[PDB]
């Protein structure tokens, strides 16, 4: 299944915002697995990633299906320092 990940626009305007990457996933993949797939594409360590869907921060041990994340769903990636 393919899903999309985008980052925040920020309260700064400009600079696009809509850019995405695509991930190949299964419904039974955990959020921790998804973070590892983002790391393969973008180099950002999983410890520094927060993922949001439907306005909610996603917990590592749940699966995509637990959050109703399906084909062509878009997750939002936010930095965690």
């Amino acid at each position: 299944m393919q899903i999309f990940v985008k980052t925040l626009t920020g309260g700064g305007g400009g600079g696009g915002g809509g850019k995405t990457i695509t991930l190949e996933v299964e419904p039974s993949d955990t959020i921790e697995n998804v973070k590892a797939k983002i790391q393969d594409k973008e180099g950002i360590p999983p410890d520094q990633q927060r993922l949001i869907f439907a306005g909610k921060q996603l917990e590592d041990g749940r699966t995509l299906s637990d959050y109703n994340i399906q084909k062509e769903s878009t997750l939002h990636l936010v930095l965690r320092l």
